């Protein structure tokens, strides 16, 4: 990797997230949003290094700081969507090719720290909050399928999710050290989720019942000794990180137990490795991988970008030397796009 470009959004404020749309055609344009301050801004990669700025979302509240973004499509149309969320604890859907905000779901008693779409289903919309709870949504009939958490969910805010490869389970975690497993292939879930495609507010006078999900399916405090900010599935493995230093890669159950035989009172985990790298001990720091899950970076407090091949190099310009909260690949791996502290934005090519 080569640093192209980089460049400053005018907010000067931290940049807390970036995704590429993976799901633009081969040809079409490479785009990426950044979140930080109250705003939303769209970017297009062209090849020399060249950025293009295409689209600003800024909220109406001044005091509103996004964290968190994801790319879906409209089932019926493919067009592109872009869900964001922050310190309001408020949803925004937006119309990408407009910068309009199309719609908002309220609901999270605090912050929305993450935001996930469903791998096979561009309507199921996962958040996770400092409110404990992660919230399950339907996007095309706005309902609120599920909220998980209670009495043996999360005791303190929720940090990082991911669905597994099918999305049939979700592993979870945050400030209370564990991550918690929670499976929605389970007939209540399954039935729970074609129910909310059935839902209507116009056909009847009763509201849409979301499940209350008060029991994960495994929790381990195990893996980590501080809050645990970032967690990926990579197969039927887990990555996880705190601000240790180290991104885990570990296992519910013995060497031998497969995922689906787990149950919820296994007491065991098996650690299979660790990623090892310096001077990011500050929290909120996300780990990204890219879409062939073959390649994983981190960026550390002090604006370097380690990137390990899954099948470490340190990438580093004498221009960034702020936090890097959150990296970026493209679909094909070809461009890896960084976000700092500082509200600027690092583009380096393959
Ligand atoms: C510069 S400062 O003023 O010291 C500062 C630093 C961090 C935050 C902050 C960032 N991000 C989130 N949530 C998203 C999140 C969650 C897990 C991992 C992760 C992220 C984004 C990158 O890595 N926050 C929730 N509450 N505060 C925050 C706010 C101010």
């Amino acid at each position: 990797f080569k640093c192209v470009n980089s460049l400053k959004e005018d907010h000067n404020q931290p940049l807390f997230g970036v995704q590429f749309n993976w799901h633009s055609k081969e040809g079409d344009p490479l785009v990426f949003a950044t979140v930080g301050s109250n705003r939303v801004t769209l970017y297009e990669c062209h090849s020399q290094g060249e950025i293009r700025l295409l689209q600003s979302y800024v909220d109406a509240d001044a005091d509103e700081n996004f964290y968190t973004c994801a790319w879906t499509y409209d089932s019926n149309t493919s067009h592109p969507l872009l869900a964001v969320a922050g310190s309001r604890g408020i949803i925004r859907i937006i119309n990408p090719i407009t910068m309009q905000c199309i719609k908002h779901y309220v609901g999270h008693g605090n912050a929305i720290n993450e935001l996930k779409f469903h791998p096979r289903d561009p309507n199921l919309l996962l958040s996770v909050s400092k409110d404990h709870a992660l919230r399950l949504w339907n996007i095309q009939t706005d309902t609120l399928v599920a909220i998980f958490g209670g009495v043996e969910g999360h005791r303190d805010e929720v940090l990082s999710a991911d669905y597994d490869l099918l999305g049939e389970k979700i592993m979870s975690c945050g400030m209370d050290h564990s991550l918690k497993l929670w499976r929605i292939n389970s007939k209540r879930m399954m039935n729970a989720i074609k129910e909310s495609y059935d839902y209507n507010p116009n056909k009847t006078n009763r509201p849409f019942i979301s499940q209350k999900i008060h029991f994960p399916d495994f929790s381990t405090r195990d893996i980590h000794r501080n809050y645990v900010d970032c967690v990926r599935w990579l197969g039927d493995l887990i990555l996880s990180k705190s601000c240790e230093n180290a991104i885990v890669c570990w296992k519910p159950g013995k060497m031998e137990d497969d995922i689906d035989k787990i149950k919820p009172s296994e007491s065991n985990v098996t650690i299979l490795g660790r990623f090892d790298y310096s001077q990011c001990d500050i929290w909120y720091m996300r780990f990204s991988m890219d879409f062939w899950q073959k390649m994983l970076a981190l960026g550390n407090q002090v604006g370097k970008l380690y990137v390990w091949d899954l099948e470490c190099t340190t990438l580093t310009h004498h221009k960034c030397g702020a936090a890097i909260r959150q990296t970026s690949f493209s679909r094909d791996s070809s461009i890896l796009i960084a976000v700092c502290d500082d509200a600027s934005i690092w583009r380096w090519d393959r």
